């Protein structure tokens, strides 16, 4: 039953980010069922001001959380709800104890928020072929970065479903501008694009050039932190990593259709050398208060290296 869902998380009282453990840079969401991970997405809402900077109602900000939720396809390993649950509480975390918030206005705010929960919508697996076959077949060159736009197609459409609107609070001005930031930042979340632009980035920090006060920067920063919260689970402590790590490994060996291990500690060693020190690093100068994140991938690192050496 999915009113009866929505009648218990809109009946729910909700928690302080306090006892939820939302600021934590270490929050982990295995021991959360459902309900509890829909009443940690609220708390987010209302203690970033969403909710009372662009008066939602209860009601609606309810039903999006399960309307968006409801779009993930559980069965997929990985790219499924937690995940994009957790890169919006990375999201919190990073404007929170990051102190990351004061650094961008409120709309920017909203916007980061719902991308981060919306970026992979209806995703289907990366072993999955469907939603880019079903385009125009050579669809693939046209309108590239093509699970992105359909992701982003996904949040939009939820968010002009009846009752699930919860940007019907902003002027019109305000809402083209929340869209196209929210566009930007799913698109963000395209590694093609992220490897694309963050020598500029990379670049910027290096002559001390960098400045939040230009559009320019500003958005290529949005853009760096979206990728910075959808890769956060390679920070997590080495227990939670372990795990989130069984899960991508899952999704790309065992899903597309459905020793392994061995093949895991390489790949996240690789992976972390060639797209995550680096961010986590220019995340750090950025904003000091994000440190743990690089931290936590550092000894990430150590672990799973010790691991390919064989322990
Ligand atoms: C999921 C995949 C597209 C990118 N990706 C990721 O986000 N995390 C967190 C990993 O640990 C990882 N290992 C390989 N690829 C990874
Ligand atoms: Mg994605
Ligand atoms: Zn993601």
């Amino acid at each position: 039953e999915e009113t009866r869902e929505l009648q218990s998380l809109a009946a729910a009282v909700v928690p302080s980010a306090q006892t939820l453990k939302i600021t934590d840079f270490s929050f982990s969401d295995f021991e959360l069922s459902d309900l509890e991970t829909a009443l940690c997405t609220i708390r987010m809402f209302t203690d970033l001001n969403l909710v009372q900077n662009f008066q939602m109602k209860h009601e609606v900000l309810c039903r999006w959380i399960l309307s968006v939720k409801k779009n993930y396809r559980k069965n997929v390993a990985y790219h499924n709800w937690r995940h994009a649950f957790n890169t919006a509480q990375c999201m919190f975390a990073a404007l929170k104890a990051g102190k990351i918030q004061n650094k961008l206005t409120d709309l920017e705010i909203l916007a980061l928020l719902i991308a981060a929960l919306s970026h992979d919508l209806d995703h289907r697996g990366v072993n999955n072929s469907y939603i880019q076959r079903s385009e125009h077949p050579l669809a693939q060159l046209y309108c590239h970065s093509i699970m992105e736009h359909h992701h982003f197609d996904q949040c939009l459409m939820i968010l002009n479903s009846p009752g699930n609107q919860i940007l019907s609070g902003l002027s019109i001005e305000e809402y083209k501008t929340t869209l196209k930031i929210i566009k930007q930042a799913i698109l963000a979340t395209d590694l093609a694009l992220y490897i694309k632009r963050r020598g500029e980035f990379f670049e910027l920090i290096r002559k001390n050039q960098f400045n939040l006060e230009d559009p320019h920067q500003k958005e290529l920063f949005l853009a760096m932190l979206m990728t910075a919260c959808d890769l956060s689970a390679i920070t997590k402590p080495w227990p939670i990593q372990q795990r989130l790590a069984e899960l991508v490994a899952t999704e790309f060996f065992d899903q597309g259709d459905r020793e392994k291990k061995n093949k895991i500690p390489s790949m996240q060693v690789g992976f972390i050398d060639a797209i995550c020190l680096q961010l986590y690093e220019a995340l750090t100068h950025v904003s000091e208060d994000c440190f743990p994140l690089l931290d936590g991938c550092r000894k990430n690192r150590q672990k799973w290296q010790a691991l390919a050496e064989q322990q």
